[PDB]
């Protein structure tokens, strides 16, 4: 079983499984099982992770306590605040994004071996640590082997990429079949790019509206209505035009590569 969608937005089944029983385990009294606290999900950044996390923490109905960069005392804080919606009876979690870096590693490794008593008197509750980054540095390596932490390697296929798609651009006038050739005329590129498109042909869309009315007239418009910002009329979105916007932020991601390869042709100065 497991429902795999939220808001419209589609979760990778296996992303979701290891997620919610990771979750789950942690919220459960086991005979005599070391359960991970923690659990680190990493893969190539522009994919899923971050985004799939906050959907199935999402349809789980949790709000989590999260972080990124963005001393190492912070984690300490954040984690009590989730332990302590935990006891006015919310389930809650830690989730850290993009994963100095020396001291978070022991600071981690101190809240997994006595999470139930985490300060800085009473004891707390046991809260589940979710970890997404990039290859994860053989620093967490300890924990892995104690059974502090687990591994989960997270690659989309092509249907959780098509699944993804479908619900960035579920409000758009294209079709599916649309999308899934999209999808599949960028085989390259991460799921962000997708984000990115979509976001390139609204950017240019407020160009023309604001071209056709004028600078001088838009705080008028806007702001003085008495009531609320205006609903922007969404872009007429073929195929032919994604495949544009596509191509072109394409040419873009080449030419930044181009510049930083002729520039070692140059002489520094």
């Amino acid at each position: 079983n497991l429902d795999n969608m939220m808001d419209g937005f589609y979760i990778a089944p296996a992303f979701m499984d290891k997620l919610v029983v990771h979750i789950t385990k942690n919220f459960l009294t086991l005979p005599n099982i070391k359960v991970p606290l923690i659990l680190g999900i990493w893969g190539g950044k522009g994919q899923g992770k971050s985004f799939q996390c906050e959907l199935v923490m999402a349809k789980m109905g949790i709000n989590p306590i999260m972080m990124s960069a963005g001393p190492a005392k912070l984690i300490r804080q954040r984690y009590r605040e989730a332990a302590d919606l935990i006891k006015k009876g919310k389930m809650c979690c830690l989730f850290i994004n993009d994963l100095t870096t020396q001291y978070t590693v022991n600071n981690q490794m101190v809240n997994a071996t006595l999470m139930n008593i985490a300060d800085n008197k009473e004891e707390n509750a046991r809260v589940p640590i979710i970890c997404t980054g990039n290859d994860f540095s053989t620093l967490y390596a300890p924990l892995i082997r104690d059974g502090r932490m687990e591994k989960f390697y997270w690659a989309p296929t092509r249907e959780d990429r098509i699944g993804v798609c479908k619900g960035i651009f579920r409000t758009d006038k294209i079709k599916d079949e649309d999308i899934v050739t999209l999808v599949d005329q960028f085989p390259g590129q991460s799921i962000d790019f997708f984000g990115a498109l979509r976001a390139r042909v609204y950017d240019d869309e407020v160009r023309k509206f604001v071209e056709s009315l004028g600078v001088e007239k838009i705080g008028k418009r806007l702001v003085n209505s008495r009531e609320g910002p205006p609903v922007f009329e969404q872009p007429e979105m073929t195929y032919e035009k994604l495949m544009e916007y596509g191509n072109m932020l394409v040419m873009e991601q080449e030419n930044v590569k181009r510049v930083q390869l002729a520039e070692t042709y140059l002489s520094q100065a």
